[PDB]
């Protein structure tokens, strides 16, 4: 598997693949990603830092942008806590064992070198554009703000400054990753991880929609929520515990079941899963119980690291 | 006539006028008003340029704010030609014996504490009343961008970073005024000026429509194109050329006429030229003859100070 491949893996999409081959070749590179700091830290951010991980492991240099300007503009609160809140969110990615560069997107982003080409880009980009390119980031607002508008401007605005190679986000990002490509001189590289399904099947897993596995919920917690978790039988698209399975569970992986239901299963690979719950030969409850126990270990490092801390 | 009544003289509206009073007590206070930099300086230009000459002859510290990011955001060019003809401007006003201190916005604009309170408002600044605010303001864009709401709140900041007791503008800048008027601490007492119709009565006067008498405009020039206005006998409304006769005239005027059409004419006040017209006792020539020559005595020195610099 080239490296290539380890960075493809569980990925929704590349922008481009030509593009991120040209730039493998490349000794120095830097990719980076940008979180808006969050009271809990989920199994989204998560698959977003396994895939930091393994970006760091192909040999790029690793930046986490601490986005307390950007949090700011899309109502989170007041920029001392939420830089506060920053700061713990660097602590929980440290214990998932990333070791990287952390910033605050405030160090640079009101310099005013930033801001001209902020406002530069203003005239470049249609207020439709901005707000169709924020649908799946700006907070819920009856009456959005201006602050809405800028928002996706100082994002494209990031990726130029620093002058990054590969930008990595979920896909929610991606037209505002679309308007840096058009925009800027430089075309950024862009890495799209899925969106995870939250816990009721309802809608995305969010820490504001309450429906997500933090990567510090005790054992009992994750039992608990995986249990209430949609999950029909025979049905992939949108389930939960599936997407879990898919995303973070190593294979082979032994599913334990009472002899009088089939006794234990071996699935060497989530594809062979994916056949087994699609052809009703693996009940719900049997997966649900596989992927809590699994989840629990894979979590308990970066769990026990935090609890070290208290 | 009190400094107060000599301030209101030829105003729209004056926001509020109690506030003016609480003003016009201290010793040091403070007016400003901004424009965007313009190829040619006309007839609004000058009598926004008059009412500021009134607040500094009521003791009022005049700032002229030579709005060129503003400018930049309303898509008007690069900010280095917009710098220049901000420069000229100022020599216009100068000329028109306008003594003041001219800064230029992009001096303090682009500071980080500015910036950043440009974020803060754009987090109490709904889209919907950004735009609305910029109804008369904004360029003709089919496509309108994001620096279109960035305007405003540029604009609003202004007020309140140089902590400026009056502002003037025409009444074009309303909205933006109720809107900082709205959200900031200090209540900005504003002085709003009539906005002049053009001289085909179809639009309001601008240098970007071609409908403009310029200060510097050419006596023959001036003649030309007061005799194609739109003038209407007996019309008042939307009229250009009694408007110049309302703002610019001194009085008691003489009009003067040819024996056969009743001879010479002394007119002592603008209102009773405004009877006489509506009366359809003075003729739209007579009147435009009158407007015509007047204006140019008016604007000699203006176009002769100028003129000298050649
Ligand atoms: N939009 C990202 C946060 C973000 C990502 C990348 C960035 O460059 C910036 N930024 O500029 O502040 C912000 C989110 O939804 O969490
Ligand atoms: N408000 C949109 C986009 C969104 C989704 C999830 C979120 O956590 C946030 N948010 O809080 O910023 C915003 C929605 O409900 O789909
Ligand atoms: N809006 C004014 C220009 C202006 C007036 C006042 C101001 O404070 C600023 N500004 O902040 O740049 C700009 C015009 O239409 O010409
Ligand atoms: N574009 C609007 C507002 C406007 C009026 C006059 C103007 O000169 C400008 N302009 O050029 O910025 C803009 C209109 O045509 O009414
Ligand atoms: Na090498
Ligand atoms: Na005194």
């Amino acid at each position: 598997m080239d490296e290539f491949e380890m960075i493809k893996r569980n990925t929704s999409e590349i922008i481009s693949e030509e593009e991120l081959r040209e730039v493998l070749k490349k000794d120095e590179k830097s990719a980076h990603i940008g979180f808006e700091p969050s009271g809990k830290i989920h199994l989204g951010h998560y698959l977003q830092i396994k895939k930091m991980i393994d970006l760091q492991n192909a040999g790029f240099d690793i930046i986490i942008l601490l986005a307390d300007l950007c949090a700011y503009l899309n109502q989170k609160g007041e920029l001392d806590e939420i830089r506060k809140i920053g700061d713990y969110n660097k602590k929980v990615f440290e214990a998932m064992g990333l070791k990287a560069k952390y910033v605050y997107g405030s160090e640079f982003q009101l310099d005013k070198d930033y801001t001209l080409n902020v406002y530069r880009l203003a005239l470049k980009t249609t207020l439709k554009r901005a707000r169709r390119s924020m649908e799946l980031i700006a907070r819920e607002d009856e009456n959005p703000k201006v602050a809405e508008v800028i928002y996706p401007i100082m994002q494209v605005n990031c990726a130029h400054y620093r002058g990054v190679d590969v930008a990595v986000g979920g896909m929610e990002q991606r037209k505002i990753h679309m308007l840096a490509r058009e925009l800027l001189p430089k075309k950024v590289v862009c890495i799209h991880n899925p969106v995870l399904t939250g816990l009721d099947g309802e809608g995305k897993m969010s820490s504001s929609k309450g429906n997500f596995i933090a990567v510090d919920d005790s054992p009992e917690e994750i039992r608990a929520k995986i249990k209430k978790a949609y999950c029909p039988a025979g049905v992939v698209e949108g389930n939960p515990i599936m997407e879990i399975a898919k995303y973070f569970l190593e294979y082979p992986l032994t599913i334990k079941r009472p002899e009088k239901f089939g006794g234990d299963l071996t699935v060497n690979s989530y594809e062979e899963l994916e056949s087994l719950f699609k052809n009703k030969e693996l009940h719900p409850m049997d997966l649900k119980n596989a992927v809590a126990e699994e989840l629990i270990k894979i979590l308990e490092p970066i769990r026990k690291r935090l609890l070290e801390h208290h």
